[PDB]
């Protein structure tokens, strides 16, 4: 179940940005952001995932400020972890 502050999917932003909590149900293939191949993107290895918000799978997205994003997720801004 989600948190109480999840990033749903009526989220203007995440409906902008194409977000979904889960991954594999996402249009990551089409949008084919640079870094790793799209099969291999989701929010834990992005650069906007706050590892140190939230708690389990579900953590900070700096795009989402107050909300929380599931690891296992994807969203069309995803930026590979380089730091
Ligand atoms: S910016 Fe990165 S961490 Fe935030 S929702 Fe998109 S893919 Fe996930």
């Amino acid at each position: 179940a989600a948190p109480a502050n999840a990033v749903t999917a009526d989220d203007p932003t995440a409906i902008a940005l194409k977000y979904n909590q889960d991954a594999t149900k996402s249009e990551r293939v089409a949008a084919a952001r640079p870094g790793l191949p799209p099969e291999e993107q989701h929010c834990a290895n992005c650069q906007f995932m706050q590892a140190n918000v939230g708690e389990g799978d579900w953590k900070g997205c700096q795009l989402f400020p107050g909300k929380l994003i599931n690891v296992n997720g994807w969203c069309a801004s995803w930026t590979l972890k380089a730091g």
